[PDB]
């Protein structure tokens, strides 16, 4: 079986790893529009952009991952260069209150397209090490839990105590204060990538001696083999009709408690309970997955955000505010992500397994570049469907609005997403073929087939 050892040593390198970009996520905006000062049109446009930037740059990065040829291997490698650069360039992101004019424009551009692509670098080969540790069914369902629990903890902990520290160090200065809680979150995600780098072994790498890998392999063969893997393109459009749903969720949960309070002080019990339901089923997953189905896991994941969607409709249509509800919807939108996002790294593991057995060729980067390039171009394509909707409502002058014209256009926010859901879902139950049977002929396919010359 997976040793503890190396299911917590990747539990911690994940937390560290999410614990340095949950403070950018979630407080970029807030630290460029309240410290820096700069025009929101400047910031969404630089956001999108940069976004679009690192889903071309992803397919690149796993190129480079596969390519690679080294000591360590040929994901730890680019592991800590991505972490070190990261940290660096993380550090600088959040120094741009020092500078002014058309000098801190370019500062805060250059810094946020670099940590974006540094990002990448080291994001890539990370949870491209999943499917070399085991490519056994219950090993990686029982696996992946450990990151992805740990991963959403780092996130509900910066959301929970990321303001308090920005406060208690020099609360006059902001921006002193956000530079030097970036130290912390350096310190963290250094020490978590030293420890996985010492701690996870790869078993199944790409570069072993009996994998069938070719390190040698051109741009164009790669990204077409995402193509040729049938099921990895299922999985690339099912991740990213998930992630442009629970994009356009999240979007209108920022904008209904931050515009609209809410409810003075309902923000923090939604986010507690949230926390609360996303850290319990990542916990008892390993149990789930074999109580239920991993396809009817799959089914629920995509489901409980449905019903969170349905009821805030029945709450657009007459009650303005419901706190029960609210934290409802919050619940079951945090279980289904918990879910999709295991399942989906359980899933590229699988698909870089089936890619080995049919196209027979062990390509990890690849799969989880997809993965990584479907979690940018899902904001990306869900910023473009919003904006698509607004400016055919006639929202485009955005100066002055018909109250029905604003309910409908909240109704469409919300019917949306549950287009994307059972996109995803229809997608799942009518293409994706990895599961059971199938799984286990791969698997013997492999192992049988690791007998080297
Ligand atoms: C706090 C407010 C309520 C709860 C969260 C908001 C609702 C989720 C809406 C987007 C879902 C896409 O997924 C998320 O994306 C983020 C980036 O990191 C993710 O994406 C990266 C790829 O760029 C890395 O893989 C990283 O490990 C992975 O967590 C992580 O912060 C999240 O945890 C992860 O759920």
């Amino acid at each position: 079986s997976i040793s503890m050892t190396t299911k917590l040593s990747y539990g911690f390198g994940a937390f560290g790893k999410d614990f340095a970009i949950g403070i950018v996520y979630m407080y970029l905006m807030y630290y460029y529009t309240d410290v820096v000062g700069l025009s929101v049109g400047l910031v969404g446009t630089l956001f999108l952009v940069a976004r679009i930037w690192d889903a071309i740059n992803c397919p690149i990065m796993g190129w480079i991952v596969n390519a690679t040829r080294s000591r360590w291997g040929k994901f730890k490698p680019w592991i800590l260069i991505g972490t070190l650069t990261n940290s660096l360039v993380l550090f600088l992101l959040f120094s741009a209150h020092l500078f002014e004019g058309t000098a801190q424009v370019v500062f805060v551009c250059v810094t946020y397209i670099l940590w974006g692509m540094t990002y990448t670098i080291m994001d890539i080969p990370f949870w491209s090490l999943v499917p070399t540790i085991t490519l056994d069914k219950r090993e990686r369902e029982q696996l992946v839990p450990f990151p992805r629990f740990f991963a959403s903890l780092a996130g509900f902990v910066t959301a929970g105590i990321t303001l308090p520290f920005v406060s208690y160090v020099g609360g006059a200065d902001r921006g002193f204060g956000f530079q030097m809680f970036t130290l912390v979150l350096i310190a963290f995600f250094i020490a978590s990538t030293i420890v996985t780098l010492r701690n996870v072994h790869e078993v199944y790498s790409s570069d072993n001696g009996v994998t069938a890998g070719r390190p040698h392999l051109t741009l164009k063969t790669i990204v077409g083999l995402i193509y040729k893997n049938d099921q990895l393109s299922c999985l690339l459009g099912m991740a990213l009709a998930y992630n442009i749903a629970s994009n356009i969720i999240n979007g209108f949960a920022i904008y209904y408690f931050t515009y609209v309070i809410g409810d003075a002080d309902l923000f923090p019990y939604y986010l507690s309970y949230a926390g609360a339901a996303n850290l319990l089923t990542l916990i008892v997953f390993p149990r789930l997955v074999k109580m239920l189905s991993r396809r009817i896991l799959w089914a629920g994941a995509s489901v409980m955000p449905v019903l969170s969607c349905a009821g805030l409709f029945a709450m657009a249509l007459a009650d303005i505010h419901n706190a029960a509800l609210i934290v409802a919807a919050g619940i079951f939108l945090n279980i289904g992500t918990a879910l999709f996002w295991v399942l989906q790294v359980i899933m590229v593991a699988d698909t870089v397994d089936y890619g080995e057995f049919k196209l027979n060729i062990r390509c990890e980067s690849i799969a989880y570049s997809v993965q990584t390039m479907v979690v940018k171009g899902g904001s990306a394509f869900a910023a473009f469907f919003i904006a698509l909707v607004l400016g055919l409502i006639g929202y485009t002058p955005n100066v002055a609005q018909s109250a029905q014209t604003l309910q409908g256009m909240q109704f469409i926010m919300i019917v949306l997403p549950v287009l994307f859901f059972m996109m995803t879902l229809v997608l799942y139950f009518r293409y994706y073929r990895l599961n059971g049977d199938m799984l286990r002929k791969i698997q013997i396919h492999l192992l049988d087939k690791y007998r080297k010359t």
